[PDB]
């Protein structure tokens, strides 16, 4: 199941957007993000450091990521660090 759908389950698609319709910048979008997980802030290693630099969808690609997917590295970083390495 995409990560959106399984929002959407109990959220619908106004969960994330306002009148279940996409932003411009995706600034709603994240400040939905924060309200019901908390922020960066107060999260795990891989998720502190990006405290100011990185929205919640930058890793997840919510219509594009099944549930369970875990984000990964590469495609910002180039010394082969993973989320394991760091945590
Ligand atoms: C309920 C079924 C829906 C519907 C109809 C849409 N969404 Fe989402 N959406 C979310 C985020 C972070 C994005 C950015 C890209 C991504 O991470 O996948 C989107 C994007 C969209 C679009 C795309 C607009 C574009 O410019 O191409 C559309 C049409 C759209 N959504 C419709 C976040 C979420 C949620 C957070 C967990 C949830 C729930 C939904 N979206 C649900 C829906
Ligand atoms: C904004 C685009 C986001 C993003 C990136 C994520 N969420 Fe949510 N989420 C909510 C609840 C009740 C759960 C289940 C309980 C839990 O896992 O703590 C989730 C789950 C997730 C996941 C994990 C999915 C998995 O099981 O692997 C992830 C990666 C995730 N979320 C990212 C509740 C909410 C909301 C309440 C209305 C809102 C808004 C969001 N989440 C928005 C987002
Ligand atoms: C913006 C505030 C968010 C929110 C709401 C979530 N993330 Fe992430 N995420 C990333 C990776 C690699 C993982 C798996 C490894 C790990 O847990 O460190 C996750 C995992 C999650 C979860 C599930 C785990 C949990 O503790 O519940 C959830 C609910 C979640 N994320 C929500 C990667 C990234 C990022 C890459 C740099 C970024 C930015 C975010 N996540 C941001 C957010
Ligand atoms: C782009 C969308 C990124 C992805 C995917 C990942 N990271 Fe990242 N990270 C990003 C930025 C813009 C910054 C700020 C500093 C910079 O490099 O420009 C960071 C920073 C970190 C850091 C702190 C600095 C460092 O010690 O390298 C860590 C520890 C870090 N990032 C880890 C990390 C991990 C484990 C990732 C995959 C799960 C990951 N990042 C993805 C941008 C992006």
């Amino acid at each position: 199941q995409k990560l959106s759908d399984f929002h959407a389950e109990s959220g619908g698609c106004e969960s994330c957007h306002k009148d279940g319709t996409p932003s411009a910048d995706g600034a709603f979008e994240f400040a939905q993000c924060q309200s019901c997980h908390g922020k960066l802030s107060e999260m795990d290693a891989v998720h502190k450091p990006h405290d100011g630099n990185l929205v919640c969808a930058d890793c997840h690609a919510v219509h594009d990521m099944n549930v369970g997917q875990k984000p990964t590295c590469e495609s910002c970083h180039d010394d082969g660090r993973t989320s394991a390495s760091v945590l």
